[PDB]
RNA sequence: CUCUCGGUAGCCAAGGGAAGGCGCAAGGUAAAUCUUGAGUCGGGCGUUCGACUCGCCCCCGGGAGACCA
RNA sequence: CUCUCGGUAGCCAAGGGAAGGCGCAAGGUAAAUCUUGAGUCGGGCGUUCGACUCGCCCCCGGGAGACCA
């Protein structure tokens, strides 16, 4: 149903620029969907990754067709993060990461399509239109669209300002009605509306979910060991009384809520806080906001929003880091890719 | 003979950058030097474009294999130049007027080889070795390698940095030993000596003539009619006396003279001037430098000079006209590339 | 290619017998104030009793220059 | 996408009844001094007696902004 998919789509994300091709697309054309996101196989996946992944979820339900880009190349052309032979490994390392996320999370991933970058982004059309764009697109306009998300450095290399203009042409070669990422990618996204059409394309839509803060080492991996996610919660800031800078507190906003709607509504919100009987007894909070009010009302200690937090990351991590023990392919990649 | 072909190769240039290679090509490996000549089918070519020729002859006397790139996808990526279908008529008008020329100074062009630069330059090959450099040449070395090639303009395009890593992936794409242009090339020439042997490649020697200055409109094409060589030689800068600042004695100097020896021997410059008997008779100066020391000196005026420049220029047009109106396809080239 | 400035703890660095500053970890959660502790000279070959320092050759990075403008 | 500044002779531009500056062509070769001549408002729809000027919509270019920094 068009509606019904228009929110499942649309839900829990920051931002949604040009809503009407999604709309026209479902109600007008009657189909579904064609999307995709793309990530880079650039270093070992965070917990910030599971942001993304209930979208994946959410676009499943709603008939949507759903792209993986495992964007080899870009991962080569941001500052050569991922260098030649070991890119290969890390582009099946994040393949298997992603695929084990969510089935940790209990989504079926049958009709999730994965494509490698450099399966088509070497052909001669793809290479004529990187020529065409370079063309319609300034020095300028091309440094400023990737700035929060190629690597900015003291000497910046050429291939940054490519990077860009290849985001934007995937839309088009993958045929899709709409890209979906961070954020952090709107600065990308508005090149691809921006540009697409001068070279005889279509605008595409873009979905954007909010990024989740640093801790501040400020990132959690998705196969961290229990003793290390421990350590990283500990270190983390944490004021009394202060939600406005808390990265554990929007951790629990942005990660552990939509999780644990992926069962059902807006309405089961579970947070269970092993606190010491000293300083009260364990406490199970209801809502998010309950939560929220609880910390600014200082009922609600940072040490126990630390148990609570990294009982619940353990908890994920748990069945991510038993499919990296099962499987060999999975070690293979890290050992390789990450040498 | 290796010592009679490094002086047929290296006579007349500016410079020559990595002399060692050629040296080592032709008398260790005991073999002929490959070179190659790249032109972007950009706007109509000069009477500059002489130069170029006399060293093409010379190489082909020399035994060497010689290739021109009609480099037609550099020429929509300078500033677009010349756009989409566009370019490949002006890459046969080039091919044409390339072969006038040098069938009208009697240089035998069999041996002459033509590539047109899409037919490699969209390859996957050399699409990921135009990553490769991009990943290795900085923003900064990319834009002041083409500095005084590209066209500078107020919002420089991504095109413009693409370029010049192009131009210097064509020396291993072609498979040559050397790279022959104008002292203009020189920063994009340094940029592949820099950078080719970064990516598993051999350094190129580098051959320059130099530049024959404007005339300040200030070119002369090689399709310019009589009346309108008359006009363009007329109003060029000419003060008596002047030899450091004239743009019509360093014609003679780098165009008539070397096109003059393409008889044989630096024992051949017959210059006439016809001189009105008001101001003396006619008069041929046997060598250039004389030529110059008449100038010098006050002898020869700044009108007289004139006549014998614009007499040389249209001797020198005649063939290439009479080609041009007796060949239906350079003629269909220059219509349909020039709208 | 030519000139020029650089390379010293993860980062910013001062300098013929290894300063600081940032970071790191310690010292009902963390941070921030504070006071303490851990952490070797791009490479080679020389000259010297002894080289981070002096001589040479090399490797790497920045800036500029490189017909004309 | 949001904000902001622009679009007027080839180029740089000042501005409810088309300034300059550069360039161009003229005025024993040319240039340079000099003095003279040629050369209409991004588009549409309105408001008005009359629009370059006022109102709206559009098209094109620059700069910035766009979670966080
Ligand atoms: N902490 C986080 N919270 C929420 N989301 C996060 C977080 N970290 C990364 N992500 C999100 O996950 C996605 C993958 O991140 P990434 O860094 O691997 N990907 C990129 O930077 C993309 N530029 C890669 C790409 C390449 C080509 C394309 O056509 C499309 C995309 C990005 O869209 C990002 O917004
Ligand atoms: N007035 C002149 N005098 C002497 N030579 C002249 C003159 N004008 C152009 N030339 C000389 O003729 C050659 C052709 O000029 P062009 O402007 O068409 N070519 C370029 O700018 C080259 N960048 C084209 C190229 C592209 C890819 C390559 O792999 C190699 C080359 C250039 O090497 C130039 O030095
Ligand atoms: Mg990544
Ligand atoms: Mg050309």
């Amino acid at each position: 149903d068009p509606n019904e998919a228009f929110g499942l789509i649309t839900k829990n994300l920051q931002e949604v620029l040009n809503p009407q091709i999604i709309k026209d697309v479902l109600e007008v054309q009657k189909r579904h969907l064609k999307l995709y996101w793309g990530t880079a196989p650039t270093g070992r996946p965070h917990c910030g990754y599971f942001v993304p992944m209930t979208k994946l979820a959410d676009f499943l339900k709603a008939g949507c067709e759903v792209t993986v880009l495992l964007a080899d190349l870009h991962a080569f052309l941001d500052n050569m993060k991922a260098p030649l032979e070991v890119v290969n490994y890390r582009a099946k390392y994040y393949e298997l990461t992603i695929k084990a996320i969510l089935r940790s999370i209990n989504v079926p991933i049958e009709k999730l399509k994965f494509v490698v970058g450099s399966s088509y982004q070497l052909t001669p059309d793809y290479t004529m239109d990187i020529f065409r764009l370079s063309n319609i697109v300034s020095q300028n306009d091309a440094k400023r669209a990737g700035a929060d998300v190629v690597k900015q450095v003291a000497n910046p290399l050429l291939s940054g300002l490519i990077y860009p203009l290849m985001q934007a042409l995937d839309e088009q070669f993958l045929d899709v009605d709409c890209q979906f990422g961070g954020v952090d990618q709107r600065k990308i996204f508005v090149l691809a509306e921006e540009n697409l059409p001068s070279l005889g394309y279509k605008k595409r839509a873009h979905l954007m979910n909010p990024m989740v803060p640093g801790l501040a080492n400020s990132k959690i991996d998705l196969l961290e060991e229990p003793k290390q996610v421990k350590k990283k919660i500990n270190s983390a800031f944490c004021s009394p009384g202060n939600v406005e800078e808390n990265g554990l507190l929007s951790f629990v906003q942005y990660v552990i809520a939509p999780i644990q709607e992926l069962k059902f509504g807006t309405n089961h919100f579970e947070f269970f806080i092993d606190r010491p009987e000293k300083f009260g007894g364990p406490i199970t909070y209801k809502s998010f906001e309950e939560m929220k009010l609880a910390f600014k009302e200082e009922k609600l200690s940072p040490p126990d929003l630390k148990i609570g937090v990294a009982d619940a990351i353990n908890e994920l991590l748990e069945p991510i880091r038993q499919e990296f023990a099962n499987n060999k392919e999975f070690q293979e990649a890290s050992e390789k890719g990450y040498p």
